[PDB]
C-alpha cells in the first residue's frame, strides 16, 4: 500500500461510525497469522479484539483455510432457491445439535443485523398467523442488536441516538438495564420490567435481549437469574423470547451459549460473528417447530424472507470448520484460563485514577473509564506497544482469540493498565 | 449427499420464501464449473439464472478462484475499525472510477438489503443534519429493495404483503409502476401519478428510490429511460436525493455498465450487490457524494451511524476486485450484446404460444411472462429433465445467464423455455 493508497482511503472510504470530515488515523494491515496482525511497515500487533468477537481461532488458521479453499474448488456459491448443498446441511446439523432441543429450524442469513431482522419478522408473522394483534418488542436499555432499521428499533435509544430517526422507527418498550451483576440478585431489579409486562402483555410479540452480556451497548455483565425469570414470564404470557447471541455465542462467556448460564432455551436464537470463526460474514436464526410451522400455515404460506446469498456454500464451509474446532472442547479450558488471567492482570486497573470499574467474564475483560478515551492518541499508543486494542467511548476492553498465548495476553493487559494511569489518553 | 441428508434439509432448513410444512423438492448441487451446475447424481445443468443475477462470470472462474485463495493466504478477514487494507482500497478505487463523477464516497457492507438500509439512513441523516423534517421515501409500485425492515418499507406493498406488518412498517409514497416500455415509445401520461405525489409531498420527501430501467423481483419489468431523466431533474429542482438501487442491474447486465447510463444520469446514492463479487459470496456497496457524506458527518452524530462487523471483508473485496478486473477488459459488452440478440431471436416464437402473455429482452435478461401461474414443482422438474437450471416464479419464466454462456448453451435454455410454454401441462 502506497501513501496515495492511504490518502485515497482517508478521503473516499467510509469506516464504521467515524467522521468523514475529521477522519482519524487508520492502520494499514497487510496480513494476519496466529494472534497477530501485520502492518504494512512490518510491525506485528497482538490482537486483543478478535476483529470484534469473531476470530475466536485467530488468523490464517490452517484448518479454516483448507476448508475454505476446498469449498472454493467445489463451488464458492450457488443459489439456495430450489437447491440445497452439503455445506448448508452439515452446518444446520451442527447448529441444531449444539443448541437447546426445541431450537430445530434454521434460517441462514448474511449478517448479524439481518439475523435479528429475521427474528423480529418471525415473531411478527407468528402472531399474525395466530390472528393476534402483537407488534411490540420488549427489550432492555443498553442493548445492541444491529444497525438495520428493525434492529435499530430495539437498540438503546440513548446510545443509538434514536432522536436522529424519531418518527421512522417503530416505538418499542424499554425496561431498565439489568442492575444485578453477573453479584447478588435484588428482587427490586424486576419492578420496571414487570410494570411494562403488565401494561403491555396483550401487545408484546417478543422479548429480545442479549443474554448475560450486553456488548456494544456497554459491555455490561448481568445475573443469570434475569434469564430464568424472563423465560418463566414469557412462558406464562405465551410470549416469544428472542436471545441475541451474535456476540456471546460459541464459547465467549465460558459456556457454549450464554443462555446456558441460566439453563434456559429461547424461542428464537440469533447467531453471527464467531459462527464462521471470523473469516467472512454469515448468520443464523434458529427457532422452534411451533414458530416455523405456524408461520408457514398463515396467509403468506411461508416465512417471508430470503437473501440472495442465503446458505452461501463458502461461508457455510468456513462455519463448519470453525465448529469442528470447537467440537474438540479445548475452548472450554482455554477460556477459563483466559478468564483467570484477565481477572488477575486487570485487577491493578482498580488502583488507577482513570478507571470507573473493572469486570471480567470468560474471554471478555472490560476496564470502564471515568472519561471518554482520546481515540486517535490511545489507538496510536496501543499500536506503539505492539498491540491492537480498539477502545470506544469510556470502554477499554479485550476479547482475544481463544488460542492467545499467555505472554501475548500479558502484553495486552499491561498496555491497558499503562493507558489508564493518568489523563494523557483521555477526553 | 444421501437421502438422509435431503430429509434433514426438508425438515430443518428454511429456504428463500417457501413453505416449511409443504416444501417442494430442492435439488442437491455438489459443484459448479463454467456455466454448469452439477447435481449429486452426476447430472449437469446449464445455468440460466447466474444464481440470481450474481454469477456473471459463471462458476469456478480461474481468476476469481486465484484471487480468493491468494487473499485467504494473507488474511480472510480483519476488522475495518481503525484499520484499512489493500482489497478494500483497490475495490473502492475501482468503484469510484467506474461510476459517475459525483459518486466518490464508498460505504462497504454485507448484503444488498443492508446497502439499501445504508442508503435510506444516509438520506435520513443528511436531512436531519440540514435541519429539515424529511422522512418519507417516494418509490414506485412493482419495486423491490430487499427484505430487511427499511428495505421492505419501499418494496411493492401488494407483492410483498405489507398487510402482514400493517402498523409496524412506516408508510411511504408509492407512485404507479412505470408503463412506457424500454422496447417502445415514451408516453407522457406515465408521469401524472408521480407528478401528483411529488406535488403533494415535496416538503417531506427525503429521497426518491428506484431500480433503474429494470424492476427485478417485482415483475421483471423493463421501462423507458426517459423516466430516470425526468426523475433526476425533478429531484434536482426540488432538492431531493435520488437513490438508484442497482443491486440487480449493475455491472453490465442490461447492456450498459450501470443501468443509469441508459438515461445518462447519476443518482445521489448508488446501491450495489449481487454481481459485485462475481457471485462468489456476499458483499455490497453504497456510494454517495461528498456533499452527502460531509453533511452527515457535520451533523449532531459527528459521523454516519452505521458499521457492520464484517465491513470491508478482505476476502469478499478480493473476489469483487477480481470480478471488476475481468469487466475492465470490456469483453462483457460484446458478450451481453450477443446474448441480447440471441434472446430476442429465440424467445420471439414464444409470443405465439397460447400460455404466453409477453416477451421482453434487455441485455442478458430474457423474460417470458405467462397468462397463468406456473406449477412450481412440475415445471422445475421439467427444466432439470431438459438439463437446464431455470427457476421460474409466479407468471415469469426468465433467463439471466452468465456472460460467458456459449451460444449452444443459451439455445438449450431458450429451447426449454419455448417447450415449457407450448401447452398448460406445467401451469397453475
Ligand atoms: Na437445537
Ligand atoms: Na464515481
Amino acid at each position: 500500500m502506497t501513501t496515495d493508497d492511504l490518502a485515497f482511503d482517508q478521503r473516499h472510504i467510509l469506516h464504521p461510525y467515524t467522521s468523514m470530515t475529521s477522519p482519524l488515523p487508520v492502520y494499514p494491515v497487510v496480513s494476519a497469522e496466529g494472534c497477530e496482525l501485520i502492518l504494512s511497515d512490518g510491525r506485528r500487533l497482538v490482537d486483543g479484539m478478535s476483529s470484534w468477537w469473531a476470530a475466536i481461532h485467530g488468523y490464517n488458521h490452517p484448518q479454516l483455510n483448507a476448508a475454505m479453499k476446498s469449498q472454493i474448488d467445489a463451488m464458492s456459491h450457488v443459489m439456495f432457491g430450489g437447491i440445497t448443498h452439503a455445506p448448508a446441511i452439515e452446518l444446520c446439523r451442527k447448529l441444531v445439535a449444539m443448541t437447546p432441543q426445541p431450537l430445530e429450524c434454521v434460517f441462514l442469513a448474511d449478517s448479524g443485523s439481518v439475523a435479528v431482522e429475521v427474528a423480529m419478522k418471525m415473531a411478527l408473522q407468528y402472531w399474525q398467523a395466530k390472528g393476534e394483534a402483537r407488534q411490540r418488542f420488549l427489550t432492555f436499555r443498553n442493548g445492541f442488536h444491529g444497525d438495520t432499521f428493525g434492529a435499530m428499533s430495539v437498540c438503546d435509544p440513548d446510545n443509538s441516538m434514536h432522536s436522529l430517526w424519531k418518527g421512522y422507527l417503530p416505538e418499542n418498550l424499554f425496561a431498565p438495564a439489568p442492575q444485578s451483576r453477573m453479584g447478588e440478585w435484588d428482587e427490586r431489579d424486576m419492578v420496571g420490567f414487570a410494570r411494562l409486562m403488565a401494561a403491555h402483555r396483550h401487545e408484546i410479540a417478543a422479548v429480545i435481549i442479549e443474554p448475560i452480556v450486553q456488548g456494544a451497548g456497554g459491555m455490561r455483565m448481568y445475573h443469570p437469574e434475569w434469564l430464568k425469570r424472563i423465560r418463566k414470564i414469557c412462558d406464562r404470557e405465551g410470549i416469544l423470547l428472542i436471545a441475541d447471541e451474535i456476540a456471546t455465542g460459541f464459547g465467549r462467556t465460558g459456556k457454549l451459549f450464554a443462555c446456558e448460564h441460566a439453563e434456559i432455551a429461547p424461542d428464537i436464537l440469533c447467531l453471527g460473528k464467531a459462527l464462521t470463526g471470523g473469516t467472512m460474514t454469515l448468520s443464523a436464526t434458529l427457532t422452534t417447530r411451533e414458530v416455523a410451522e405456524t408461520i408457514s400455515n398463515g396467509e403468506a404460506g411461508c416465512f417471508m424472507h430470503g437473501p440472495t446469498f442465503m446458505g452461501n456454500p463458502l461461508a457455510c464451509a468456513a462455519a463448519n470448520a470453525s465448529l469442528a474446532i470447537l467440537e474438540s472442547g479445548d475452548w472450554q479450558q482455554q477460556v477459563a484460563d483466559i478468564e483467570v488471567q484477565l481477572r488477575e492482570q486487570l485487577a491493578p486497573a482498580r488502583d488507577a485514577e482513570m478507571v470507573a470499574d473493572v469486570r471480567v467474564l470468560g474471554a471478555i475483560g472490560v476496564v470502564e473509564t471515568t472519561h471518554p478515551v482520546n481515540m486517535a492518541a490511545l489507538q496510536k499508543f496501543f499500536v506503539e506497544q505492539g498491540v491492537w486494542i480498539r477502545p470506544f467511548g469510556k470502554l477499554i476492553y479485550l476479547m482475544p482469540p481463544y488460542i492467545i498465548l499467555p505472554q501475548q495476553l500479558q502484553r495486552l493487559t499491561a498496555a491497558v493498565n499503562r493507558a489508564v494511569q493518568d489523563e494523557t489518553f483521555f477526553c
